[PDB]
């Protein structure tokens, strides 16, 4: 069982981090994690390339999909849907999208859930961090939803696979 | 071996036509195909909902990653870019993007790849069914590139598993 993740991307970043959510909600053994410049995962027979085989490898060994997903909120469509528009846009987030993110976090803990983190929340974790990472403190307080939920992911799901280091 | 459909949505559409394509050009048996209000796969021991759960467990059954995604052409990126838009965008075009649908095919057999049919095309050829299906003739000859290439893709992937009629 060996995972192995590129050093720069934000894709490892969520793979390590469903890891650690895997761990901290759902939960037999667990991943190597080696280091490469490519996405890869070997598992018994079969091999898996990229973040989105790799990503779904995962979850269907660990039986983790309800959780992810928030299936028992029938909010699967709309899971899929958040992360599927962001993995297109390469990751990147335009301040349009940055000030609707912020307004949704306004009222809800969570971007997509009501009751838990999903795999929305990992997904924009990652993607969100150095653009926040890389930031001064007046302008936060225009986003300071944003902010706040940051630090909840942060404070909640991170654990020893996650190497982003605490803002 | 059974692969349960919904009949009035277009990832199931996408699902059967995956399926051809992998008769069409990888290629053991093959899934029952049963009708339902909801999508499903149950292979073996494991169970898998939603179309893209799906998908990754039917591309993992027949090893068929590097057909559908090029990965020989390295667009595998490029693939899951196109795919991930579209299944975000609900499956709905718009015309802008029909326009340059439109483009890429004035120049290009398939839209991403050069040398075959590949997950993209596939995606586009059910979403663009109903739009194209419920047409006029004058229109299309804006869209005549579109045309020509839906019924490449109608007259060489599509097989038993697909019931959408011939335009
Ligand atoms: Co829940
Ligand atoms: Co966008
Ligand atoms: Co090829
Ligand atoms: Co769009």
């Amino acid at each position: 069982c060996v995972l192995t993740l590129v050093q720069d991307d934000v894709k490892s970043d969520i793979l390590k981090l469903v890891l650690d959510f895997i761990k901290a909600v759902v939960v037999v053994a667990f991943p190597e994690v080696r280091h490469e410049k490519k996405i890869s995962f070997q598992y018994k027979d079969k091999q898996y390339k990229e973040l989105f085989c790799t990503l779904y490898a995962i979850i269907d060994i660990y039986d983790c999909y309800n959780e992810l997903f928030n299936e028992d909120e029938g909010k699967v469509s709309e899971n899929e849907e958040f992360i599927f528009h962001l993995a297109s846009d390469k990751f990147k987030l335009k301040q349009l999208d940055m000030k609707h993110l912020n307004d949704l976090l306004c009222e809800k803990s969570y971007i997509v859930s009501n009751r838990h983190a999903s795999i929305v929340d990992i997904f924009y974790f990652c993607s969100v961090y150095k653009p926040l990472s890389e930031m001064p403190a007046k302008e936060r307080v225009e986003i300071s939803h944003i902010y706040r939920w940051f630090l909840h992911i942060q404070e909640t799901l991170v654990g020893k696979f996650t190497t982003l280091k605490k803002l």
